[PDB]
């Protein structure tokens, strides 16, 4: 049931029916520098595979093991599940008609501050009435993790943990992590406790009181999820900061308990400074 794909140009791909020996798929990669794709089916008398998956208004999209056109409708995930904020204007969607042929483009574009804090992968294309089919499969790459100002926010690579560092003090007492929806908090218990250990993965974080960091500590200076859609702010105040300069971890793992890992080392500035001793 395989139709025809060819490649028209980097991040474009083109389907018919015509029936083809060997499966042919098509790889895409959105990025910063290449956040949008088109997908072209051709109507030999065009539907993005999942049917519907790029009017509806939640967006739909193939496993990226679907095994054929059957197999991705009958299991059709969500779009928002591997971008989270995904909407159906994210795609552009276009008839054209050339020399006899008529094909529809879909294009879709990732607004780039909305790439994943993690690599994510997942499959459209083109279907028929048939049942014939053509893959192509999307990478989406991740936002870099970066400490923007006060604000944290997380990355996962399977090539290792990502390990950031961020400052508190009583003149810059507030800070915000991000872990992203998808993801979740390490510890678990975060508002209370953080890892003594060199690492938030549970098997060596070694959770201790945060009453070790601060002074009259309470979970309230939460405001927050770590894997909300604005993450979570640690706001400290002044009396909160001890005399010494002091450091606790806290951070995210990609599944509840599982890797890639983000350590965000939170550097707490000693009150009174030197000078103002």
């Amino acid at each position: 049931y395989f139709g025809t794909l060819t490649q028209k140009a980097p991040n474009w791909y083109r389907c018919s029916s015509t029936r083809a020996k060997e499966e042919v798929v098509g790889h895409v990669t959105l990025n910063k520098e290449h956040p949008d794709m088109t997908i072209e089916c051709v109507d030999d008398g065009g539907e993005f595979l999942p049917l519907e998956g790029a009017r509806s208004s939640y967006p739909r999209v193939c496993h990226i093991d679907a095994k054929d056109q059957d197999d991705c409708e009958r299991n059709r995930g969500f779009l928002t599940d591997y971008i989270p904020g995904a909407k159906q204007y994210w795609y552009k969607i276009e008839k054209v008609e050339q020399n006899g042929e008529q094909s529809v483009l879909y294009k879709f574009t990732v607004p780039w501050i909305l790439l994943p804090p993690a690599k994510q992968r997942y499959k459209v294309g083109c279907r028929y009435p048939n049942h014939e089919y053509c893959f192509v499969e999307v990478t989406v790459e991740p936002t870099p993790p970066m400490v923007e100002g006060k604000r944290v926010t997380c990355g996962y690579s399977e090539s290792g943990p990502v390990n950031l560092e961020v400052d508190l003090s009583k003149n810059a007492n507030f800070i915000e992590i991000r872990c992203g929806e998808q993801h979740h908090p390490q510890p678990s218990t975060y508002t209370l406790q953080y890892c003594s250990g060199d690492s938030v993965d549970p098997q060596k974080c070694s959770p201790q009181s945060l009453t070790n960091i601060f002074y009259d500590y309470s979970s309230s200076w939460w405001k927050g999820k770590l894997n909300g859609p604005d993450g979570a702010t640690l706001t400290i105040p002044p009396g909160g900061f001890p005399e010494e300069d002091k450091s606790f971890l806290v951070g995210c793992s990609l599944t509840v308990d599982g890797p890639p890992f983000c350590n965000v080392k939170v550097r707490v500035a000693g009150n009174p400074a030197a000078a103002l001793v």
